């Protein structure tokens, strides 16, 4: 039905929100400290000197283990 | 259809996985440092000495801003 298409869109947007905002290919699993923005995979986070959301300097990157994480 | 029911179930399980493991009522927004387990809301994380997942000592709690919030 049309409702199947609406639910597919909600699921797609929720899954896209869990993907790295820089590469769009890997799951988010890293936090920029101290600002706390959690928007990148570990490979993109290692290459950024400032946060891509708020431009605060990245003092260090904290790996995060989230219950939503998935793998092959 | 049955497909609508399958998608509703996937959405519900994904949303439940974003809720605090201690109170089950608020969204997860805090990380235990240095282990990195991100399983609690701020109020539940504030009072724990050890991580509820791995038992590592909690040196501090980092607030996290997630795009799914
Ligand atoms: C565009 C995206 O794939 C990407 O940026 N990849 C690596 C990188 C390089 C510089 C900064 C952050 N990430
Ligand atoms: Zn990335
Ligand atoms: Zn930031
Ligand atoms: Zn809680
Ligand atoms: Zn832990």
């Amino acid at each position: 039905s049309q409702q199947t298409r609406v639910l597919q869109e909600k699921l797609r947007k929720l899954k896209e929100a869990m993907l790295c905002m820089v590469c769009c290919e890997e799951e988010i699993n890293s936090t920029f400290c101290p600002c706390g923005h959690t928007v990148c995979c570990e490979s993109c986070a290692a290459q950024l000197q400032s946060c891509p959301v708020c431009r605060s300097r990245v003092e260090h990157v904290q790996h995060v283990y989230l219950p939503t994480h998935t793998s092959l």
